[PDB]
């Protein structure tokens, strides 16, 4: 499948090079994987979701995101016109209140919640959890994100927009998950992006056009826009059976365009998520 005039993120991850502007991408399209965007909530009427988004738990009075970063992550994740993975099953967990702020205890049970609840979906190719938050550095979250990754569900994490070694933030700083530092269209690192050996990939992050709240649409930064492309990779890839929650991040890391991307400091992996899509 091809879609022309796609977004310049969805376009980079299925080329080896920059500025081209269609994403190619098999037509399974992550159909039978299911991401879990654990985040503001998702704006799950957005036709853009096509009935594939759905809250399943919100941590506050309502399961409304009234914020839009929840349902702009969703929309990268899976929507038709700005999603990598365009056919997955989208389950939002509001962690963050609308002003986009959680505290670590919510957003630790909301990543317990989801290693609970997958088990009651049918996710036949695979559950991603998509976490574009993070805050200092906490044991505890980043236990939390390594519980969920141990369950069996491939935890992509933003590793933060602090122009820093993500060492310092959660759930960033946990080995065990994917973190994933942000890139723009001419394959720098995002100003703002996080770095360090914590970081397993890089996506794309700067000016990422995706779903928005009140069936809008808008493009904002930040390793949270990155986080879901290689969440959404990691569904598309799974459904593909090409690998496995425990192995979607090393196998994404294996397969990326490697060099390609510039300001990259010594000791960070220059690897950019890539679909080794071929017609
Ligand atoms: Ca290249
Ligand atoms: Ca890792």
């Amino acid at each position: 499948a091809a879609q022309t005039n796609a977004p310049w993120g969805l376009a980079r991850i299925s080329s080896t090079s920059p500025g081209t502007s269609t994403y190619y991408y098999d037509e399974s399209a992550g159909q039978g994987s299911c991401v879990y965007v654990i985040d503001t909530g998702i704006e799950a009427s957005h036709p853009e979701f096509e009935g594939r988004a759905q809250m399943v738990k919100t941590y506050y009075y309502s399961s409304r995101d009234g914020n839009g970063h929840g349902t702009h992550c969703a929309g990268t994740v899976g929507s038709r016109t700005y999603g990598v993975a365009k056919k997955t099953q989208l389950f939002g967990v509001k962690v963050l209140d609308d002003n986009g702020s959680g505290q670590y205890s919510t957003i630790i049970a909301g990543m317990d919640f989801v290693a609970s609840d997958k088990n009651n979906r049918n996710c036949p190719k695979g559950v991603v959890a998509s976490l574009s938050l993070g805050g200092g550095y906490s044991s505890s979250v980043n236990s939390a994100a390594a519980r969920l990754q141990s369950s069996g569900v491939m935890v992509a994490v933003a590793a933060g927009n602090n122009n820093a070694d993500a060492r310092n933030y959660s759930p960033a700083s946990e080995p065990s998950v994917c973190t994933v530092g942000a890139s723009d269209r001419y394959d720098r690192r995002s100003s703002f992006s996080n770095y360090g050996s914590v970081l397993d990939i890089f996506g794309p992050g700067t000016d990422i056009l995706s779903t928005w709240i009140g069936g809008s649409t808008r493009s904002i930064s930040g390793t949270s826009m990155a986080t879901p492309h290689v969440a959404g990779l990691a569904a598309y890839l799974m459904t593909l059976g090409k690998t496995t929650a425990a192995s979607a991040c090393r196998y994404i890391a294996d397969t990326a365009n490697k060099g390609d991307l510039s300001n990259i400091p010594f000791g960070t992996v220059n690897l950019l998520a890539y679909n080794n899509y071929q017609a």
